[PDB]
């Protein structure tokens, strides 16, 4: 049957949750809603419960709620945030107004683990491996993260890592094409980010700590060189081309000297991730097979996602339609094993 709910005032609204979730304590809040830590008596897990704010206030809010719930329900992988539970106190669609999402309580992100220090090479292999493993899965669903950074990487005390699309400096890890509003993005935009994160774990220093947009791009070109002919022939914007040919030629730096001291296999991998031309960057699948990850790579335990129907993105529906579709997704949810 339906669980027994209780009501408690938290973050200035009445939260109504199943009695399995105990000891709600706010962690934080913002425009999106707010989040309480709780204990799930049923599973023995520490969890985070998020009450969405204004989920159906407008067409756009409603479609965003639907998008969020669909994504969360589809993501079932150890290195990606997933859903333990979703609930509403409403007993019918007619009563449906509030959506609550439940996931594992997370207490630290990659910045907290790193502390601007060098990590050991073995530690970097393990962390980067997990990121790539999660990215293979995400990319296999025809999804691109687009803003992968340390603040979106949760890590527990066993340094098990999960990719998030939220947080628990902002542009230092972005692909250069993303910062130049290129569109037509490749999934390897995320691989650029992995390269920036990996470099920083090894060296203890941000790779491209630009002061602003143009400075970021200047630091990038100084390392990887100015665009070569092969890259230039794929640029359709006549302003971008003539600006690019007008810059002084700079060669690609010698990565072996830049990251001197590093495992030469790490250097090799960085050379394959941090390529300006997104078409020539290594994929997540290819990177998992790279010799750097030999102690962790298991081709039979690097799973891919089921096909992910994102056709709803192209649709323009009424608020009550998005609301109804969301309600269907709440009611049909089956918790993980
Ligand atoms: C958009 C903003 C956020 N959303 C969630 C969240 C919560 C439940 C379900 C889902 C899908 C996301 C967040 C979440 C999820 C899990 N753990 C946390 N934990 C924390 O924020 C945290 C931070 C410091 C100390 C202790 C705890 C937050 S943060
Ligand atoms: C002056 C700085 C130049 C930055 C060049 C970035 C090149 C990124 O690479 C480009 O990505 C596009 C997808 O986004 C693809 O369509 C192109 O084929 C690919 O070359």
């Amino acid at each position: 049957e339906r669980p027994t709910f209780y009501r408690q005032e938290l973050n200035k609204t009445i939260w109504e949750v199943p009695e399995r979730y105990q000891n709600l304590s706010p962690v934080g809040s913002g425009a999106y809603g707010s989040v309480c830590a709780a204990f799930d008596t049923k599973t023995g897990l520490r969890v985070a419960v998020k009450k969405l704010s204004r989920p159906f206030q407008s067409i756009i809010h409603a479609k965003r709620t639907y998008r969020e719930l669909r994504l969360l329900k589809h993501m079932k992988h150890e290195n990606v945030i997933g859903l333990l539970d979703v609930f509403t106190p409403a007993r019918s669609l007619e009563e449906f107004n509030d959506v609550y999402l439940v996931t594992h309580l997370m207490g630290a992100d990659l910045n907290n683990i790193v502390k601007c220090q060098k990590l050991t090479d073995d530690h970097v292999q393990f962390l980067i491996y997990q990121i790539l493993r999660g990215l293979k899965y995400i990319h296999s669903a025809d999804i691109i993260h687009r803003d992968l950074k340390p603040s979106n990487l949760a890590v527990n005390e066993d340094c098990e890592l999960k990719i998030l699309d939220f947080g628990l400096a902002t542009r230092w890890y972005r692909a250069p094409e993303i910062m130049l509003n290129w569109m037509h993005y490749n999934q390897t935009v995320d691989i650029w980010s992995v390269g920036c994160i990996m470099a920083e774990l090894l060296t203890g220093r941000t790779l491209f700590p630009g002061t602003d947009h143009i400075d970021q791009l200047k630091l990038i070109l100084r390392l990887v060189g100015t665009p070569g002919a092969e890259l230039l022939k794929k640029i359709s914007s006549e302003s971008a081309r003539n600006y690019i040919q007008s810059l002084t030629q700079m060669p690609k730096m010698n990565f072996a000297n830049v990251f001197i001291g590093a495992n030469p296999l790490a250097v090799d991998l960085l050379e394959k991730m941090l390529v300006l031309d997104s078409d020539k960057r290594i994929t997540a699948a290819q990177a998992l097979a790279h010799a750097y990850f030999a102690q962790y790579h298991d081709p039979d335990d690097e799973p891919v996602a089921d096909p992910y129907d994102q056709s709803f993105e192209s649709r323009d529906l009424l608020i009550d339609e998005w609301k109804s579709l969301t309600y269907d997704e709440v009611i049909s949810f089956v918790p993980p094993p």
